[PDB]
């Protein structure tokens, strides 16, 4: 599979799949940067903004996630944004492949807000 990527958005923050990238350019103070259009136009820095995308975690292996690691989130308000957070704790529960009823407990990275999210609504960074 090929890779494929997400930017972050310097409007709310929140990442995006990337459906291509346009074209570049390179600020007078050294940055390069990428227009990527999206998928469903912006410039964003290639080195901060733009990464291959996450993964969704699989019930049968959410042991993976542990406290510490980065994630993408869904974040719903009163608003839905996927943006970073690091899980702070782990509430493991009894549940088979079907669907996995462990809670984690995510501190996003933005305003440092806590939130119990379920393996449904998280991605992993991959490796
Ligand atoms: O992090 C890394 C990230 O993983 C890496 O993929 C990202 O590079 C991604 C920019 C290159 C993606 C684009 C796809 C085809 C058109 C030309 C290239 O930069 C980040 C800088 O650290
Ligand atoms: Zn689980």
């Amino acid at each position: 599979a090929d890779l494929a990527f997400e930017a972050k958005s310097a409007r709310d923050y929140a990442w995006y799949d990337v459906s291509s990238f346009l074209t570049y350019r390179v600020l007078r103070t050294g940055e390069l940067e990428v227009r990527v259009r999206f998928s469903g136009d912006e410039w964003v820095n290639v080195k901060t903004s733009v990464r291959e995308r996450s993964i969704p975690v699989e019930p049968s292996e959410c042991g993976r996630v542990n406290v510490g690691d980065l994630l993408l989130c869904f974040q719903e308000r009163e608003q839905a944004l996927y943006c970073d957070g690091h899980v702070l704790n782990i509430k493991r529960g009894i549940h088979d492949h079907a669907r996995c009823n462990c809670v984690f407990l995510v501190r996003y990275e933005l305003d440092n807000t806590e939130e119990s999210l379920g393996l449904e609504r998280i991605c992993r960074r991959p490796e």
